[PDB]
């Protein structure tokens, strides 16, 4: 519809409505009132600071800014001290060091202590940088911040908005950067397009060049990646979004596609054309933040998928899924069986003492010579995917992370077939298997 | 029964019996009266003239000996004039350069021409060195001779006697090489239990030692590995039997095993165990001698495993065998089907090009990026070994050896079950699948 058009669109998708601005407003006086009449020194940092939140998003960060001659230990009592003292409700949470997060009419708000420095080089962990970064922002991103909006909002449509690691995509930093490196979201995406896993984005240089790996420098600390929590796949697909927009840009980019909603009997039907064993690995979900979960269930998952390629189960994709209650490894694969028999590999048939050991064993069937070494036919445990991932959950739990793996002791299943497509788990298969609309 | 005992027996299994030594007698008298009416000059070399020659394999090796100055136009043409006119019935063979075989009161002989040397180094082929093998044998084996029939009928009882590419085994020269070295039998075999694949024998030097491959140095030229024909698995199966045969002596590995004759029931059963796809290649034999087959059947064999392998269906074992009007190549798999889908690999993500024409084609499921690297599911035109086999072979022919693969266009089938077990193959299906008594 014209590019520039479908950009003025969008900007309605992605600009806070009406009464999400004014809440923000209220619980920012309100907030300013309860810490001006402790005397407390802070500062309101961020995208609610800056006017760069998406739409749906509202939540506001204060650091307090202390004397750089409070001892570290004095900084965060007294940091939680107030951050309890001005929110509604609170929970002491954790990222790096403790800080506060509660609420404040309504609207979500993180307090953090941190040291009040004059120019940076005296910084001490992530915490004391965040200050400096607002600083560096402040005033370079004014009259961009609907460019910020625009990137956030194409990004959250299609899933790569946030550097958590349920998500490893965009952080809100990283975006404004980009806004300021390139000057909007339209050249931030026609420059994207040719972006390699190998480019590094210097903001404070004004440089592009080549390194190790995607690599974007924060103006503020040289040595830090704005961009380390992005994932290879996720910028790949960025990379190749961008270039899908440019070629046919669509007001479609800035909204999430409603999910596929399959019934179990055209997911029955796909598999069968498919002719492959789905199945998944069924087990309590640990009481543990995503941050920590997510990559527990990526490494079980590998583990597993490790273990049917080793086994000759020449599975195809993995994927994972966690609801309230539960969690699931999902798992394709190409043999659905197996032979019984397999081949084990003995010594050269040149060591005498070892070839009378590999021969002791009894077995169905006679050890034979090939190209000078010997081998047996012996008899596997299992002849599915689905008996050896019983198999090897049951006695390899102590390998698939820490909680998830203590979890899968207590208790699993594997489930297969019209019961598989029963759980919540049948938008995650479609997606892995590539189902179409 | 004790060694020295075994040994004394076994030599009534091996010492050609009362009629045969005479039946060669009086082929020899009658073949030395032709060819000295006609005035020429030759030599019995070979394991006759020696006294070496295994029960049941009488043949004559003569040598027609012919001055330096003859062209090798002119040595070969009255070489096989002289060869036809002593036989009674001939054929003019070849090997590297034209002899006659004939035979001579019901007796097999060999009339090959060659140049008359007074001492080695004017060797030309494999032909003039003969007359110095056995000039070099002629007194070093005497009295040894029986202990050269002893190592014989181990090896013919074994199946690894004969240098021809069906056997792929140990030749009679080489047999009484290692007799002169290392002085009998029970020496020759007491030491084979330490031969390893870098094994260099150099009789000439009476020394043992290292280098590239096993190798027996000729006595007559250095260069001339005696043992070239000899597969690295029949060594190893060498090895292995010497080790078994001193540690349990028994007549028994002078007899050949009688064959393990087994019902199509059984076999059924085994490979229902098993739990493999069984099946074979079936096409006519063509109308070449075995040194030309059996190189064709092998390498046919090879590359229809390699196939196999290729495509994931996870072949275990192969063999061939050739009847009087068919040959059969045998192959067991794990897998018995695989899924119809498959992953097919793509570009990566930055080569936007070849990204494009990747994601062109038609096809039932959606590509994704996984490590940095498009895939697409797509879909197999076989899902069992047999069906990968019938198009391999339908299209890949001109790959499978020049005679046999030219069968293999003109007429193969692929045999599986009840049916594979009424061709002549039951035998070597056994071998290969290893089934104990
Ligand atoms: N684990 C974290 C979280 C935040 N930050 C820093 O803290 C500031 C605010 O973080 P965040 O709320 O995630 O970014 P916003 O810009 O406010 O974006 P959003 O709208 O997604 O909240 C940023 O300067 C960021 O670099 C950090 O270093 N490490
Ligand atoms: N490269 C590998 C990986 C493992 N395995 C086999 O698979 C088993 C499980 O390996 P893994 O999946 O990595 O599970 P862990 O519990 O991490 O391994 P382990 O029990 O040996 O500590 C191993 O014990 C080993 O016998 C193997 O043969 N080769
Ligand atoms: N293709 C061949 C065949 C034979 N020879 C030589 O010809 C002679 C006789 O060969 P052969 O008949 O194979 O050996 P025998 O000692 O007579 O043993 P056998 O009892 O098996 O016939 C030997 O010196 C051997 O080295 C050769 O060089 N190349
Ligand atoms: N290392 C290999 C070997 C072969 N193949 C595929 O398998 C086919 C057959 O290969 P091969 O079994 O070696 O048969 P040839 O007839 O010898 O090969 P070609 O038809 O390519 O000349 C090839 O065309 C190729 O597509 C492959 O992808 N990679
Ligand atoms: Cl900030
Ligand atoms: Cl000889
Ligand atoms: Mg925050
Ligand atoms: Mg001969
Ligand atoms: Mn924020
Ligand atoms: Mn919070
Ligand atoms: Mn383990
Ligand atoms: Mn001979
Ligand atoms: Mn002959
Ligand atoms: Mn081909
Ligand atoms: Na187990
Ligand atoms: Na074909």
């Amino acid at each position: 519809m014209k590019v520039e058009e479908i950009l003025e669109k969008a900007l309605e998708l992605v600009i806070p409505d009406e009464e999400e601005v004014r809440k923000g407003r209220e619980a920012e006086e309100e907030l300013r009132r309860r810490l001006d009449e402790l005397g407390v020194e802070y500062v309101f940092v961020g995208s609610y600071a800056r006017n760069t939140w998406l739409k749906g998003s509202l939540e506001i960060d204060v650091f307090l800014l202390f004397p750089e001659e409070f001892s570290k230990e004095e900084l965060r009592e007294r940091g939680l001290e107030i951050g309890k003292a001005v929110l509604d409700s609170y929970e002491i949470r954790y990222a790096e060091h403790p800080y506060v997060h509660g609420v404040v009419k309504g609207v979500e708000v993180d307090v953090v202590p941190c040291y009040k420095l004059k120019e940076p080089k005296n910084i001490k962990s992530a915490v004391d940088r965040t200050p400096f970064h607002h600083k560096w922002l402040e005033g370079r991103i004014k009259g961009k911040e609907n460019e910020v909006r625009l990137l956030k909002g194409f990004l959250k449509a299609n899933g790569i908005y946030g550097a958590e690691y349920k998500v490893r995509g965009f952080s809100g930093y990283l975006c404004e950067l980009l806004i300021v490196f390139y000057g909007s979201f339209l050249e931030t995406v026609k420059n994207a397009r040719r972006w390699t896993r190998r480019t590094v984005i210097d903001v404070a240089k004004g440089e592009v060049r080549k390194g190790e790996e995607f690599f974007v420098v924060d103006p503020v600390d040289e040595k830090r990646n704005v961009a380390a929590n992005l994932s290879l796949d996720n910028l790949a697909r960025f990379v190749h979004l961008c270039r899908e927009f440019m070629e046919a840009p669509s007001l479609g980019f800035f909204k999430p596609k409603h999910p596929l909603e399959i019934e179990p009997e055209r997911l029955r039907k796909i598999v069968e054309e498919r002719g492959t064993a789905v199945f998944a690995v069924k087990f309590r979900k640990p009481d543990i933040v995503d941050d920590n979960l997510y990559p527990q269930l990526e490494r079980a998952s590998r583990k597993i998928f490790e273990f049917l390629e080793r086994e000759n189960f020449m599975p195809l994709r993995s994927a994972f899924k966690a609801s309230e209650e539960f969690c699931y490894l999902l798992f394709e694969c190409q043999i659905k069986e197996i032979s019984r028999v397999f081949r084990r590999m003995g010594p050269q048939f040149e060591d005498e003492r070892n070839v009378k050991k590999f021969l002791s064993r009894n077995r169905a069937f006679r050890p034979f010579i090939e190209n000078g070494r010997w081998w047996a036919f012996e008899m596997r445990k299992f002849t599915t995917p689905e008996e050896g991932v019983r198999s090897y959950a049951s006695t390899h739990w102590h390998t698939l992370g820490k909680n998830v793996g203590e979890s899968i002791r207590e208790y699993f299943e594997i489930i297969s077939g019209e019961k598989l497509f029963k759980e919540p788990v049948t938008a995650e298969l479609c997606e892995m298997m590539g189902v179409k609309d």
